[PDB]
């Protein structure tokens, strides 16, 4: 294939031109006072959203070197989605104003090289600068306040969530499911949970989740590579016969029998899903039959001179609802003996008293912990069926927002947290002058995303950062009131570990962008 | 240097002297925001006029590098012949620093500047020759 | 007339372009390894020159915006040359290399007024530190060592310019002008110098000169503005009568008067000059009596009852040679009475001893010095015609270079000088940022000059310019031999006026050029 | 007035396309077997010509970056000629091979200043082994034998110019002019010549010769600066008044009165001829006496009380016959008594006894060798008008070539004496690598006129050129027989005044073509 190769101020300007698109597509749904974005659909009506995801999602230029500067900033969003579930339209702001800026300087004859360490050190030194100006979530008092701001001021949303960490701890497995009644029930059953995710993005068959669900998914276990599906075949003949999903962890999926699968979920024939198998090496042989009895199933490994071909419905797995998300995946309620299963967690609780080394015990607690441990569900509880749909949503993300203020803790909301490190660095320098300029660019950043809300909500950006600069600490502007006022107070706060992530994934592809001299792609 | 000296000095006696900077217009600005009309209509053209004064200032600071938003907002929270100094970069006293305008000039500048936006606004029609 | 307007980063691109034109132009002309730039003529054979203000003076682009941009830093080509008659080429230079760094800054986002403040703190301080590296010549030994090497190592004409200082002194009027026979003669004359220049650059005659001559002239003086020609008619009437050339001194002339003197001189109907009265008010009465008994005419000022209209040969002035400069006018060997002219020169040094006051003695002591004092003449010994012409090209230069070389002295040559004052002001900084890069530009378009005359070598000028400032001192490097060495022991030296000159001049336009938002100009 | 400005290589390719034009259009004339060139004319017939100087006076290009290109070689065909006569074509064929070669260098990445130091130094180098390459004419036997072959065989050409330098010496004036009968008449007359040449171009009344002719000239003399006509007027009123044509020998003539004669001779009123007064300074009012009384006139020097308003034909000096090349006038026959035309010979012979310095006896000598000594004629005698013409046609060139030959002598022809030298200073080296390939650019260019010629006469000149150099001494190709031998012996022969003329302009314009980065006219 021919290929087009532009260089230097020539090949910047083409991503510059093309992050702008995706940056100001998506920094216009910043904040409460946020603008609406409309995505049109082949089919019928057009999508009408403030997700800064969904926006990003969907953009891609027609110029090809604008198209990469794009898909460049996208791959952070999306990633920052990855890391929290919150933040990717904040991230996206500062990696623009990284790269506006950092350009800039780069244009004005400064070393790229040098620009780049002087923002990762400042970056560095402002994550380290957000872990001191974080107020932690400790007692179970204090969970439910994050709970409850989150689900738009919802009591019964955070009761909920410090009743599940009271049950299973703040390390413990968390799972929300569809209620039964007109109650919210709250049990502890028999599951486990493991970091591993889907083998191909193509099972997604929950879009606005982006993650995958099976309904009493029968389960295959087996230590080896499948690549023909010729193995495959009898384990899928007597799938489709009663009708059930399917689970497939192996080492891993290879080629022919994984590219199969693909076309054979989305035509319709078998609801099937592929995951690696969980943990690498030794433990990856005893996570297997640590999966096997928490499921009920058997390790089928190529060794006493057992099959795939000779595998039935009996050799299999049952766990009555899965999910697997990018990189997690996680069995709820799985069959297997009661007292078999204290008798597998009690076969490796005792290995820890002949345990020689202090690694074994590492890696021998992590499993018991998650497997007598076990896993939580809430089942959610409402009248009418519309009812049911949204409390299960605003239950979803208060706990992805509750997890991370139990890891890292919350910081001040309004994106004073960062404008209040950046007033805290000001002292910061590098080596030479190139790099002093790089910091400079990075806290100029820190202001951006704060500058972005007020710019929604039609005040001028510029006089009310002027005035949360001049006040000390937790100070910060009320965009959805217009007022100014303390904004723990006032139950504005993000996450700490929303950003963090934040600035760091978007520090990262900015410096890789501002060290760009030469790009390359197909010809138009 | 003493023919301009003569002209301000002819001014600052027949009229006087006011603060400066163009503070003097967007303290005026200030004092007249409770200044209504007859409709709704009229009362947009006050705040025309008003929103008008501050471009003065704004414009100064402009020059100036410093964001004219952040000065002009700061002059306004405080009273008085309070304003920006655009070549010390220094807030303070207008009148103390030397800054002013006789008040002859900025009421010419104001009269006549009204009077032709007067008569642009009401425009309708032009007729011109042939390119 | 209908305009064009450009504004901001628009309107700056195309002033760059336009100086980068005329900067290229001359650059290439730069030191002794220079090359040559060939100049188009209508009439027959074009002109091949090294002259750096011959280049400039041509240039003139098509791109009005371009143009202007060109016309700007050519103003101040010609005015070093006003200021020193050396150095147009190496404030070209320096010019270009401020205003392209400077530009560069601005487009960055960095505030112009600050950045030209930067600028020319920079060059003071460099004026400053020129003067101390400056080495003097006092006595008439060293004075002769540089009309020496500037006439291409000619010891005879070293000589001459050494004992015509020894005879009116540094501060003397010293002139040049064709031989009679064989051998270099020196007498003192009674003469005068005055600060005032022709009133029309039309009265140039010797286009290589820029500046006008005539021979054996009659001189009009009369205190009064000069409007209408009616009163000049019958002098001009006598003076195409026996043909001899005409000076006209007055208050001024104007207008109708003035404008007629261009046409006529031009079509060939008399040669004629016109100049400002000396000085102004009170000494403007007695200065042009100070020049009437230097030249044996009479004053003609409306007062007693005196015209112009009756004024003949008779009323008028006589001297056997004057000439006129942009901004220099000296009238050489007069009549008079000389029992008459020191006559008149006791009649003020009679005046000093009444002085009550201070200022009179500084205005009064002025007049003599120059009156009684004299002007000297060097008439140029040849054999042949065409060495006769190039003796005389060789000794108005080194006199030019002298002259300069005892009012401020000699600096290091090679553009070493400036690169020395570079690395003595690393130190220094400005108020804010911008106004601290304003400084660095200076300095780093201070090491250009040398960085030319390297280039013209062919050698890399990066690797000579870091030699030269590894080492210390005079210490240069001579293009001509590609030898390293001590400047002043090798001969290269560049008198302290002209680089002074050339440094200021060249940013107190890249000053003006910096600080430009918005141009207007005719619409093509 | 808006101009174009090329840089470097592209400036440099618009030359050598330029030069190559005119190159081109005056090489393929060279030699005997040479082509012939038709250049058109408005009025009626086209022009069919071999000479290399009408062909390059024609030549002028469209693109103005070309033409200036070939307007600027074709100044060296014209100098050519102005130094000896002949070889103006053997000029542009030498200048073509250093440019086109030199170039090459240059576009290679040579340095062009060490490229025309290394041309200059073989070419300094070949000047010196020319000198020892020739072969003097010393006797008036050897003489003759030049006059002979430069006349085509002719006997009768050869014999008369033995004769008159037999009368005159080698030293001595001599000229030709039409005949009176049937045989050659040898006279030696009162005259003089001296080096002076036309005040303006627009006098040549004999384009051919390209000089100026008056017969029976009436002759101003006055030692002053003529620059309006009033004081020429009563002089031109009485000079149309029994018509005869009008020479002025002044200091000089300038604007007004000069720029009239020119639109006044053209038109058909009056015949007119300006020169520069003979020498400067002191001589100059001397030698104008002394053309005085060698013409019977007078001195009208502005000091005793004498105008030009009041010089009549009685005031005035009279020969019968003048011409005026470029740097060359001659009065041939003046008036003046002959007893006080030695009267004023013995007032200068007695200057000698008295002269205290060695400088007066230098040029107290060549004053009267040339005053009484005299100059000769040669009236041309033929039978039919036709013959009368090409007889003197045949001696005028002739003289030029025998005048070469006794100054600086004869070398071997057929471009034999260059290709000689070229292979004598193959052991010539410089400083550095690209002065060494300068040389060698040098040497390969002598070797082009033989190429040239060989060319033109159907042959190969690769395989001649490499036969003469296998042979040595006076070993060439004749063109004309096709035959190879010794030069001298066949005849064929070059004054090597010519030759150094040729090569030397050749180079010293390459030189300056080689060093050109920037080219500046005005736009088409
Ligand atoms: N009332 C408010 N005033 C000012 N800022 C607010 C207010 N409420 C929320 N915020 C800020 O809103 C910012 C989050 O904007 P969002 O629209 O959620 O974009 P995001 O979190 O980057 O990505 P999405 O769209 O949620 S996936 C948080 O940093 C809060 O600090
Ligand atoms: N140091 C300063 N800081 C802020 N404003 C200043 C300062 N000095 C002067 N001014 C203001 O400058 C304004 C005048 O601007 P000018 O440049 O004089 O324009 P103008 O008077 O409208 O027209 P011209 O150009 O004088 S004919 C006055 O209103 C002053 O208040
Ligand atoms: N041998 C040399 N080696 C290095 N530099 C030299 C040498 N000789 C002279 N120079 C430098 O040449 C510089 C002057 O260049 P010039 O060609 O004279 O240009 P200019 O003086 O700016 O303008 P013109 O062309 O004279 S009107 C001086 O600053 C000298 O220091
Ligand atoms: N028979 C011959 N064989 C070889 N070369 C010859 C012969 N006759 C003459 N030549 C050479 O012809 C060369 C001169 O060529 P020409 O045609 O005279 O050109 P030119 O002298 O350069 O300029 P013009 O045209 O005379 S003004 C001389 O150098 C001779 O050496
Ligand atoms: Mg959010
Ligand atoms: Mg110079
Ligand atoms: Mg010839
Ligand atoms: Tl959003
Ligand atoms: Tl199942
Ligand atoms: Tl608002
Ligand atoms: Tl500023
Ligand atoms: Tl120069
Ligand atoms: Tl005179
Ligand atoms: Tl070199
Ligand atoms: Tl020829
Ligand atoms: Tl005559
Ligand atoms: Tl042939």
């Amino acid at each position: 294939a021919a290929k087009d190769v532009k260089f230097g101020n020539d090949a910047r300007v083409k991503m510059l031109r093309g992050v702008n698109v995706l940056a100001d597509a998506v920094k216009v749904t910043l904040g409460p006072k946020g603008r609406n974005v409309v995505l049109d659909k082949s089919f019928g009506a057009p999508t009408i959203t403030k997700d800064g995801v969904s926006v990003a999602r969907e953009i891609e230029l027609e110029d090809k070197f604008e198209n990469m500067g794009a898909q460049m900033v996208k791959e952070v969003a999306s990633k920052a989605n990855d890391a929290a579930g919150d933040g990717t339209t904040t991230a996206t702001v500062l990696a623009q104003a990284i790269i506006t800026e950092g350009l800039k300087a780069v244009a004005a004859g400064m070393n790229p090289m040098d620009l780049k360490r002087g923002i990762d050190k400042a970056v560095t030194a402002a994550v380290e600068e957000l872990k001191a100006l974080s107020v932690p979530c400790s007692d179970s008092k204090a969970i439910a306040q994050v709970g409850t701001i989150s689900a738009n001021s919802d009591e019964t949303v955070g009761k909920l969530i410090a009743e599940a960490m009271d049950k299973v701890g703040k390390e413990g497995v968390i799972t929300v499911e569809d209620g039964t009644g007109l109650q919210d029930e709250l049990d502890v059953v028999e599951g486990m949970q493991f970091d591993r995710g889907y083998l191909s993005p193509y099972f997604i068959n929950k879009p606005e989740t982006g993650a995958v669900e099976l309904e009493s998914p029968f389960i295959l276990l087996a230590d080896k590579k499948i690549s023909n599906i010729r193995e495959m075949l009898p384990v899928l003949e007597a799938v489709a016969k009663a009708g059930k999903p399917l689970l497939i962890i192996a080492e891993d999926v290879e080629g022919e029998a994984l590219a199969t699968l693909v076309v054979n979920t989305m035509r319709g024939i078998v609801k099937v899903a592929a995951v690696k198998a969980p943990g690498f090496g030794d433990r990856r042989k005893a996570m297997l039959q640590d999966i096997a009895t928490l499921t009920g199933g058997t390790v089928i490994s190529e060794e006493i001179g057992m099959e795939l071909e000779k595998a039935t419905l009996e050799d299999l797995g049952q766990a009555k609802r899965v999910v697997i998300n990018k990189d997690t995946t996680t069995i709820i309620d799985g069959v297997g003996e009661e007292a078999a299963i204290q008798g597998r967690v009690a076969q490796i609780r005792q290995q820890i008293e002949e345990a020689t080394s202090d690694y074994d015990r590492e890696k021998l607690q992590e499993r018991v912990a998650k497997l007598a441990g076990g896993v939580a569900v809430i089942k959610v509880g409402a009248a009418t069926e519309v009812e049911m749909k949204e409390k299960k949503a605003r239950v979803e993300d208060a706990l992805h927002a509750t997890r991370a203020a139990v890891e890292e803790g919350v910081v001040a909301g309004g994106g004073v947290a960062l404008i209040r490190v950046a007033s805290k660095l000001a002292d910061l320098r590098g080596q030479n002058e190139d790099q002093n300029v790089g910091i400079k660019v990075a806290l100029r950043a820190m202001e951006a995303p704060l500058r972005q809300i007020v710019l929604n909500c039609g005040e001028e950006p510029s006089v009310v950062a002027n005035t949360v600069k001049g006040g000390d600490g937790n100070y910060g502007y009320n965009a959805a009131t217009e007022e100014y006022g303390n904004m723990i107070d006032m139950g504005i706060l993000d996450p700490t570990k929303v950003t963090r992530s934040a600035l760091q994934y978007a520090a990262s592809v900015a410096g890789l962008m501002i060290t760009t001299e030469c790009m390359v792609t197909d010809l138009p």
